[PDB]
This record gives C-alpha cells, structure tokens and sequence, in this order.
C-alpha cells in the first residue's frame, strides 16, 4: 500500500527503494521525474524526487522518508538501538548528503550529460568535495559500514551518493577521491554485493533511456 | 549537563538554544566559532556551528541536535505525537533548510560583512529563494505556525532562517519576500513575542563584537 514516486535513474529514489527492499516491505513503483510543472509541484513541493504516498498523504526528501520508513514499518532495523547512536547515523547521512552529494550534483551537467559547467562552479565543487570527503573519513568509523559494525540508513546515502561524487571526481576535476580512501573503497565494493543491488542496477538500466528522452524533449 | 557549542550571532545556534529555553532544559554555553582549525575539526567535523556535548560526546548539525533532543530530553513536546505529523514537521524543516537558509547563506558575505558576490552566485540565489519561499507557502500551513496550529521544531528553522533570507532579499536581490507572504510575515511577528527572544537577541548583540574580531584575524 506504500507507493513510490521517482524513477530509477535517481540516486535518491534508489536510496529510498533499497531500504524498503531490504526490509521485504511491500511498495508499488510509479515513473514520476518531479521538476517544476504545476501538477508536479502538487506532489512534490520543492519538484524532488523521490516521493512516499501513504496513507496520510505524500511526504517529499530522502531523510525525511527514510526516518517515516523506520518507525512505522516492520523488517530489519536500518538504526542501533541507543538515541545516541541514531543521530550519530542521522548527522553522517546529513553530512554525506550536504557535504557531497548537492555539492557533486552542480556538476552532474558536465559529468553525465556532456554539458560544461561554469568555471566558478567548478572551483566550489572541488573545495566543497575535498572538504565533504575530508568530513566523511574523520567523522565515518566504516567497521565496515559507515557509522559502525551494521548497514544502517548512512551506508545507503553513501552507496548512492560516492559513486556518483567519484564520476564527478574522475571526469570533471581529475581527481579520485575513492584512490586514497580506502575504508571507503572497501564500503563501496561491499554495498555493490547487497543481493538487491542487481534489481536496483537492471531497473536502472531498463529506465534510463526513458528518462533521457524526457530530458531530450525538456 | 548538556553543553551547547556555538556563538550567539549564529542562526543555527539560536534555534537549538531556543529549543532548549522553551523546553525548560538546564544547558551551558560555550564560545566555539567552528571553522577549519584542527582543533575546531575535532570538535565539528565539516567546521559547522553549532555542536552538542553529551554523556557519549559530540553532536553536530542543527537538524540532529534538534531531533536528539527531542528524542531524549524532558519538557514541552516540539513535535506532535503521530509519526506521519512529525515526518511533515521535519519535511518543513528540511525545505526551509536547503532552499531559504542555504541560497540567502551564499549571500551573507554581501549582506552582513559588505562584501559584493559575483553575478552567477546572485543570480542563483535569486532563483533559489523565490522557489524556495514558494516552496514554504505551498506546503506550510500556517495555523498559524509552519505546520499546524502547534509550535513546533520547523518554527524554529523558520523563525531563523526567514529574517536573514528577506535582509538578503532587500538588500542583495531588491525583492521583499514577505512583503507577498502574509502567513509568514504574522508567524514571524508571533515568533518575536516568544519570551525567550529579548535574551536571545541581547546575547546576539553582546557577542558580536568578538565574532566579528575573529573575523578580521
């Protein structure tokens, strides 16, 4: 009865779906690519993607579904038992999110879609990334995992998100990010053998030439 | 025995400080600036103000300091009971975060210590805060606070974050947001009667000759 509005080739509907097939909830897909049309905006109230439909009606933001996600359905715990702890996931996932994922994402222009991003916002992305992947390995036990010894709600915003920031890396301001970050290497190359990545992967795959024609016609 | 790290000229500080006032919760203050020192590092590990000091350490990020002490601390509820309700309080939250606090942020420079930013990063804030105050006025509700008719954590970011954004409006963008937002413009005002607010802005001012020193070095 849960519904999911996003599309596969979005790192943070992939975030949002991971979760839910790792805890075995049931949840029904719906192709929806946000942005700022009038209709869009009526579910989406910033044109983000992903989107929850529940029964109460949608909730928007990647935290903010994932936080819903754990207290009110059952399967695996994706946080540790103690307070303390939960923020301690809860601060890294913000981290990663703020810290290299939006900055990551001002290039996702040139990176992916072959179009050259301005010099200035070039120069912020690199201080930004250094800055973000710098918090991450102070801050990160990866024991493997990001915040300790289990897969917890930061593992998936890291999994969806280092990726993409290393492409960035590797593409637009040659340098590797993941060459000399090994506890993170190790993590990323963990979470790529989780038995629902393959899913995640295919689906996205089988998406993406849809959602380049939207982009196309756009 | 709660510590709260920070300045008083910061927003981010205000609004856990003012969690901690309405709740009635017993916290000391201490001068941390945050910033790229080693030390600071240590203490915040992207540099950012402000952090809370626990019994298992240090805590930073608005947002989470705000949603342990909620989870943890006695007093008055800033959250409702349902979690469906409190998803949305942290959805409203989360908004005036990313799209009103952090593209008026990339404007402080020329607002607050009269230094002019380039075009492109004007231009974008310009965009960035119409759609994100449009973003605030299609899914608050104003009732009359952000969420409902209870005060509650998503005031705080609004009560915040608000003000500084339309002092960048006005002076870097030339547009009055609020000008066109009536629901905010009285939230705002109701939010300024808070009986905490006076020592709140008077700790403002009395700190702000240090912060700005540290600027200057």
């Amino acid at each position: 009865s849960l519904k999911l509005y996003g599309f596969s080739v979005s790192n943070y509907y992939n975030m949002v779906k991971l979760a839910l097939l790792e805890k075995g909830l049931t949840f029904e897909e719906v192709t929806f690519y946000g942005g700022q049309a009038p209709q869009a905006l009526e579910v989406s109230p910033r044109g983000k993607v992903p989107v929850l439909e529940t029964e109460h009606g949608f909730l928007s933001e990647t935290s903010v579904i994932l936080d819903y996600i754990e207290q009110t359905q059952g399967g695996k715990a994706l946080l540790p038992a103690d307070p303390f702890g939960q923020a301690k996931v809860r601060e890294l996932l913000k981290e990663i999110e703020l810290y290299i994922e939006l900055p990551a994402r001002t290039c996702y222009a040139e990176s992916f879609f072959g179009m050259s991003v301005e010099p200035l916002i070039k120069e912020k992305a690199r201080a930004d990334l250094l800055a973000g992947f710098a918090t991450l390995k102070r801050n990160g036990r990866f024991a493997p995992y990001v915040a300790g010894e289990q897969l917890t709600l930061a593992d998936l915003m890291f999994c969806f998100s280092v990726d993409l920031a290393n492409a960035v890396g590797k593409k637009v301001l040659n340098i590797d990010f993941l060459a000399d970050f090994p506890q993170a290497k190790a993590l990323l190359q963990l979470m790529g053998e989780n038995p629902h990545m393959p899913r995640i992967l295919a689906d996205k795959e089988a998406s993406m030439p849809a959602f380049m024609e939207m982009i196309r016609s756009g």
